[PDB]
């Protein structure tokens, strides 16, 4: 309940315009993808979520492993994020997390399961998005 | 439950390393901020979430207004995202959304309330993160 870091960003043109952090470390153009009738020459909120979750979940694995005294060199995570209508006048995201750890399958599953309890992105979406988690190419 | 757009991104070094989308529209370096013992010269998952939510929530406002036949020129949203320990061995995000609409306060509140039901980012986190929403400088 203490806060170790916080940041702000501002957008005023939704999905078709600029967005930036207050400190300007991230300054981006956004556009609709071709799939949504746009040019596809700029990024979008689904890509931002995919990048953030891939990094944050990879980090969760690294964190849980370090605390368990398990030495990892890398923890590749591919996050796949989709958007579609929810049938209630809005939209919902779908998320798949494909995690990879250079350990035996069960040990890898145990680490990923704990990472999925620790990670703030997983905590944020639990119960709303049914995140589909894979470990080393198999289902969690 | 149909999907209109999906995308993937991959990270293998957590919060201290590169992350990219499959199509390379977003390719980023990440580092811990100074607040977390890092250089502060690269971005992070909290900033990615703040940028994504600011844009997606601004877009929700624009979408709900268009559907209500309310003409808006812009819809500034500042998303403030924090991270801290959750006391259960992991971390949680805090989110504040400061929305702005050039309409009377109550009309603006009504539009924002509906946007907060429609937006896929709001749908993703509802019940887990108590998003603190403001409209035109006042509480929602
Ligand atoms: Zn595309
Ligand atoms: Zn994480
Ligand atoms: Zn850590
Ligand atoms: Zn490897
Ligand atoms: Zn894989
Ligand atoms: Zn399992
Ligand atoms: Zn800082
Ligand atoms: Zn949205
Ligand atoms: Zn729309
Ligand atoms: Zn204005
Ligand atoms: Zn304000
Ligand atoms: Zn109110």
């Amino acid at each position: 309940m203490s806060t170790i870091y916080q940041t702000s960003a501002t957008a005023s043109a939704g999905r078709n315009g600029v967005v930036s952090t207050e400190d300007k470390l991230l300054e981006l153009n956004l556009s609709y993808p071709k799939e949504m009738g746009g040019s596809g020459t700029a990024t979008n909120p689904e890509q931002l979520f995919a990048v953030g979750y891939a990094a944050c979940f990879s980090n969760a694995i690294l964190h849980v492993a370090r605390e368990a005294k398990v030495a990892l060199k890398e923890a590749p995570v591919t996050a796949t994020v989709g958007i579609g209508p929810n049938g209630q006048g809005g939209f919902a995201l779908s998320v798949a997390l494909a995690a990879h750890i250079a350990l035996e399958d069960e040990q890898a599953r145990q680490l990923v399961t704990v990472a999925h309890q620790v990670c703030p992105y997983s905590n944020a979406v639990r119960g709303n998005i049914d995140v589909q988690v894979s470990v080393n190419g198999l289902a969690l």
